[PDB]
DNA sequence: CATCTG
DNA sequence: CAGATG
């Protein structure tokens, strides 16, 4: 957790690069486990040979760990941190809609910066275009004080459209966080479930309402169950307009809400622990459900949930206020 | 994993 | 349809 921090960090830089700049997914996976294993390792890696001893750790990485241990830096890491091509890609990538793939194409075309992009708006697609247009807003965290205003609006409109709607704002906003990255809304309706054959209007209606009142500003992607978009709290009395925020809305069959709502609320760690305890308590838990575990190895069959309460009980645990769902 | 692009 | 991105 700190006894091998550098090692792990360097490794992570290395991995990332293989993957983003080069195409080196193997290499890239290579850096990854190594860090993971070294990450657990209980001692102070005093040498490469010592690390090598570990699995995941081979010859080349040992080499690297040596040079790093020996001199506060790495040549390769050095050479990578400079290189404009490499940094270009790490940069373009910040735009919402550019993955490495695209970052590489663009750079080869010579777009390596914000303006470059602007000049080449033709070459960008709708998601990318929006990303570019709100590059700044997009990097801005979301203060909970804004989040509350947000949630306030969303929930009121969802209600007006259909009393039977059930909306929840997951994320850390939920676990109490002071600020957040984007707004995740979990959505469901009684008339929609596991078997019930679809209902696209179910989602399309609200999205529509939201736009109606101008809360939603643009659409990133709009499917029958998942909607990726942009919203914005109406600027009060002109002088201060808000940033544009990322927002997601997703339809869930009522029969697996709370597992979702559970899950999406995190944190990753709380999940894992809850996950592991359920397994003890003779169960299985996933994004959508909780099933009893047969001894034959495994075994199915969806238990029935009506609240995040039904779930805990099952695995026989203390209800966890979201605030304390941390780890 | 769901959506888009081309 | 494969392949990209979130
Ligand atoms: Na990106
Ligand atoms: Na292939
Ligand atoms: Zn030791």
């Amino acid at each position: 957790e700190t006894l091998n921090g550098g090692i792990t960090d360097m490794l992570t830089e290395l991995a990332n690069f293989e993957k983003n700049v080069s195409q080196a997914i193997h290499k890239y996976n290579a850096y990854r486990k190594a860090a993971s294993v070294i990450a657990k390792y209980p001692h102070k890696i005093k040498s490469g040979a010592e690390a090598k001893k570990l699995p995941g750790v081979g010859t080349k990485i040992a080499e690297k760990i040596d040079e790093f241990l020996a001199t506060g830096k790495l040549r390769k890491l050095e050479k990578i941190r400079q290189d404009d091509t490499s940094s270009s890609i790490n940069f373009l990538t910040r735009v919402s809609g550019i993955g490495p793939s695209a970052a590489r194409k663009f750079v080869d075309e010579g777009i390596k910066t914000l303006e470059d992009l602007r000049k080449n708006e033709d070459k960008l697609n709708h998601h990318q275009r929006i990303g570019l247009k709100y590059f700044g807003d997009f990097e801005k965290r979301i203060p909970r004080e804004e989040m509350l205003q947000m949630q306030d609006i969303v929930l009121n409109e969802v209600k007006k459209v259909d009393s039977e709607y059930i909306a929840t704002v997951c994320g850390s906003f939920r676990r109490g966080a002071e600020s957040s990255g984007d707004m995740d809304v979990l959505l469901t309706h009684p008339s929609f479930t596991s078997e019930s054959t679809k209902q696209p209007k179910l989602l399309h209606q609200v999205v529509e309402q939201l736009q109606k009142v101008h809360f939603i500003t643009d659409t990133l992607s709009k499917g029958e169950t998942k909607f990726m978009g942009v919203c914005q709290l109406p600027s009060k009395n002109d002088e201060k307009e808000y940033p544009h925020r990322r927002i997601d809305i997703r339809l869930i069959p009522k029969d697996q809400y709370y597992c979702g709502v559970l899950y999406f609320t995190g944190s990753d760690i709380f999940n894992k622990n809850m996950r592991a305890h359920a397994l003890e308590k003779g169960f299985t838990i996933n994004e959508y459900t909780i099933r009893p575990l047969g001894v034959t190895g495994v075994a199915g069959e969806p238990l029935p949930v009506d609240s995040e309460k039904d779930i805990f009980d099952y695995i026989q645990w203390k209800y966890r206020e979201p605030k304390d769902r941390s780890e």
